[PDB]
């Protein structure tokens, strides 16, 4: 009916990607002494795959770390082990449907291995919401957001986050039926990619058969200097969406 | 040595990103009958990691995946499994001191496992060869290409191929001692990453510390237009190439 225990505790509720995550694995042995092989720590979420129009979540791990190597329990014995780790910068922002998820595994030889889980809150990085501000401002808003799955890309992660913005004005209503934009964030700047009227068009995931009958993609990079300002980032972005007139 | 022997054969020994390698495992059983886990291809290669002022290379998988699963091979059997796969387009390209490598591994139950060794030559693609022919034109002269740690961009692989070119002209000697380049290749285009002097300034590997203290660094992305037009291509980079004039 169990003996040892395992419970880990972040310092904050929420971070952005690349923030430090500064917390404590909590670990009480039960009555009788358990050698524990290890514990690691894990960030995951799920991305979707759509196969013959049905949904399928598939879990992806965003980062791994060891937080102890092996150490024997003893009874009752409380032992707290401290980590850091850096939020990699591809992890997903939390909305829409997406959770971003630590798990503690507590590896215990012989043994019936030990977990933790604990929500995270990832907020938009600054960058990221700044184009997501001048988007809206522009006459859109962010109807979804969600990771789906990305092997045309070739990325780190097999998923991208897919944020779907719908038209709020006229114009952009006349232009097309949904605007689609994907944030690769990197140190030095932020990669979007654009699409348009991916949802009218019933796509889901991002695929080679998607960009092989001529359909080509629109992929800009900014750097930090134009993200940071914030006028002539609406405008050139409202550039970018000209050209789907 | 009677004993079970693996063979793998590819049509090609030369190949750029994302072309098809597309080959044959050939499994010839040994004296006594043998249990098959799986045969598994990998792509590999290595990178440079440089710790106080000493190199050390460290292995790479840039690709995997399974051949075939479980059979029992029955002496001196023979048995041929073709297959294919993808090149990556972060695959690096062979020259200077890179080498990538098919390797196969055939896990045999208690049990040595068997393993084979193929070389590939890995080519520029074309708009690659392009920006380097490019560069060139302009007074440049490739020097060394190697892959090197690069935990700071992140990437699906650890490391990133690092190209560095020396001047050959008077007006570039006098801008820097050497020009570095990355290319990170995708389906629609090309990024290339610029900086200069870094054997100057004693750099290895890409690290946070290099630009915490706020150094900065070029990062342009082409498209396949502006690639394959080598004029116009050229003339950006020389622009490009201006900021180091200072
Ligand atoms: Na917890
Ligand atoms: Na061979």
């Amino acid at each position: 009916i169990g003996a040892a225990k395992v419970d880990t505790i972040l310092e904050k509720d929420a971070y952005f990607p690349g923030e430090e995550v500064q917390g404590t694995v909590h670990v009480k042995g039960g009555k009788i002494a358990q050698d524990i092989r290890y514990i690691d720590l894990q960030l995951s979420t799920r991305y979707v795959i759509v196969k013959d129009d049905e949904e399928h979540r598939k879990y992806a791990t965003i980062h791994s770390f060891r937080v102890t190597g092996s150490f024997t329990i003893q009874p009752g014995e409380e032992h707290q082990f401290p980590f850091t780790f850096t939020l990699p910068l591809d992890t997903p922002i939390t909305v829409g449907k997406v959770e971003v998820a630590v798990v503690t595994d507590l590896d215990i030889q012989g043994g019936i291995d030990k977990s933790d889980h604990d929500r995270i809150f990832v907020e938009a990085h600054p960058w990221i919401e700044n184009v997501l501000e001048a988007i809206e401002n522009l006459g859109f808003r962010l109807n979804e957001a969600d990771c789906e799955q990305a092997p045309y890309f070739q990325r780190r992660l097999p998923f991208v986050q897919e944020f779907e913005f719908v038209p709020t004005s006229g114009y952009y209503r006349q232009m097309l039926d949904e605007l689609e934009l994907i944030f690769l964030l990197d140190e030095d700047g932020l990669e979007i990619i654009f699409e348009v009227d991916r949802r009218a068009r019933g796509l889901r995931g991002w695929l080679e058969e998607m960009y092989n009958d001529g359909e080509q993609l629109v992929r800009v990079r900014f750097s930090q200097s134009e993200l940071e300002d914030t006028e002539e980032l609406e405008e050139v972005l409202e550039e970018i969406l000209d050209q789907y007139a």
